[PDB]
């Protein structure tokens, strides 16, 4: 399990790891408990794997939207600051950690996406999106291009799906309504084919990733990115002139970026949540603390009032906060990663021109209303008949659970190969038993092919 006596910590691998080990060697310093900082691929979806069998890190560094799923299945300890320690954050930051009442996390900095522009290849940035097409045009005939960002992640493309009237779960009488889903209005259909005809005529590739654009922009070869704090420790290494500004309008609104307030929770198995305390509130969620993670990559605006006093007179934290203001706070309920996947799915299905618009965004709707897994089960259904193993322990189970009946269950074993009773399932009583019954199913091919589930959600 989790080793007593010392702390293992989980941060994404483009923040200031590095300097949050250096908090980590202080604190050993002073205390004797080690402090091992990891990065692991894909955390935010390893972390509620591991931690439901009692393991995983003592302390989880992630945006705030995922912390509501996490804290539902019971994998968070509540916090409990005191009084003077609570005060010397904001209070907003408090409210994005704040889960059925209860506080599930630390806040550490508020993290929003901004247009950043090469100075000397683009002195003045366009104010609309609009204009990025003849502006590329220009910039191609020598030699260049206007825009590259990551196309694969939706947190960089739910901008510009938001300007114009897109938007995740209907906030309304203080609760959020996950049927007003908003990723299929007018608006979202607009901003979505206006990002589809980019790749269509050219001026951006459905291809490109995090490092491509980040290459690109920091070797002068692209006059505009799109992106968060932690980049600009990578900007200031190049060669490139760059300034950091409000994201451009589409059909006169401004982009809506979503909110993320990185956010620092205790493993509920953790044996050192006592440790962990002491650690975040008296080391990390310091003046010194918080400079040496920002040193290594800039954290944003920063949670803690006396440094952000400090930060807030840099002409790029103003930027973040524009657009942080002109977009909105992440909801942090548990549904939150189905909507990223549901959107995830549809902007690139549109982009590859796999999918019309209409077409992505109607199933965008339908899969950010429900669970993850059964998304994802009807994602991967043709992959699962083909490559699925051990199918008699799958039925067992939906048999024990009551999603298949005794019939069923001796129909299906009759058949002779995987692949055929795999279809037979997922064609027959799986199709009959809602959401539910792929919910359960999931979990199922997780107890008896793992590797098979791991590998389709690029986990390995
Ligand atoms: O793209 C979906 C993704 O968006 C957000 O993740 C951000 C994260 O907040 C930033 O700290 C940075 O690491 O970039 C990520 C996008 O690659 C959500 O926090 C995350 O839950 C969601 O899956």
């Amino acid at each position: 399990k989790i080793e007593e006596g010392k702390l293992v910590i989980w941060i994404n691998g483009d923040k200031g790891y590095n300097g949050l080990a250096e908090v980590g060697k202080k604190f050993e310093k002073d205390t004797g408990i080690k402090v091992t900082v990891e990065h692991p691929d894909k955390l935010e979806e390893k972390f509620p794997q591991v931690a439901a069998t009692g393991d995983g890190p003592d302390i989880i560094f992630w945006a705030h939207d995922r912390f509501g799923g996490y804290a539902q299945s019971g994998l968070l300890a509540e916090i409990t600051p005191a009084a003077a320690f609570q005060d010397k954050l904001y209070p907003f930051t408090w409210d994005a950690v704040r889960y059925n009442g209860k506080l599930i996390a630390y806040p550490i900095a508020v993290e929003a996406l901004s247009l950043i522009y090469n100075k000397d290849l683009l002195p003045n940035p366009p104010k609309t999106w609009e204009e990025i097409p003849a502006l590329d045009k220009e910039l191609k005939a020598k030699g260049k291009s206007a825009l590259m960002f990551n196309l694969q992640e939706p947190y960089f493309t739910w901008p510009l799906i938001a300007a114009d009237g897109g938007y995740a779960f209907k906030y309304a009488a203080g609760k959020y309504d996950i049927k007003d889903v908003g990723v299929d209005n007018a608006g979202a259909k607009a901003g979505l084919t206006f990002l589809v005809d980019l790749i269509k005529n050219k001026h951006m590739n459905a291809d490109t990733d995090y490092s491509i654009a980040e290459a690109a922009f920091n070797k002068g070869e692209t006059a505009m990115t799109i992106n968060g704090p932690w980049a600009w420790s990578n900007i200031d290494t190049s060669a490139v002139n760059y300034g950091v500004t409000v994201l451009p309008t589409f059909k006169g609104q401004p982009s809506k970026p979503f909110v993320g307030v990185l956010s620092a929770g205790i493993n509920a198995a953790s044996p050192n949540k006592e440790l962990a305390k002491e650690f975040l509130e008296n080391y990390l969620l310091t003046d010194e603390g918080l400079e040496a993670v920002n040193k290594d990559k800039p954290l944003g605006a920063v949670a803690l009032k006396s440094y952000e006093e400090e930060l807030a007179k840099d002409p790029r934290i103003a930027a973040t906060m524009e657009n942080a203001q002109k977009g909105e706070i992440m909801p942090n309920i548990p549904q939150m990663s189905a909507f990223w996947y549901a959107v995830r799915t549809a902007v690139i299905n549109a982009a590859s021109g796999r999918q019309t618009v209409d077409a992505a965004l109607a199933a965008a709707q339908t899969n950010a209303a429900r669970a993850f897994a059964a998304a994802f089960i009807d994602e991967h259904w043709k992959e699962l008949i083909d490559r699925v193993n051990n199918v008699d322990p799958i039925l067992d189970i939906l048999r024990q659970k009551k999603v298949i009946t005794n019939e069923d269950y001796c129909t299906i074993r009759n058949k002779e190969t995987p692949q055929k009773k795999m279809r037979e399932l997922l064609t027959g009583p799986i199709t009959c038993a809602g959401n539910k019954g792929k919910e359960v199913l999931y979990d199922a091919l997780r107890e008896s092919n793992k590797f098979l589930m791991d590998d389709l959600e690029d986990l390995e």
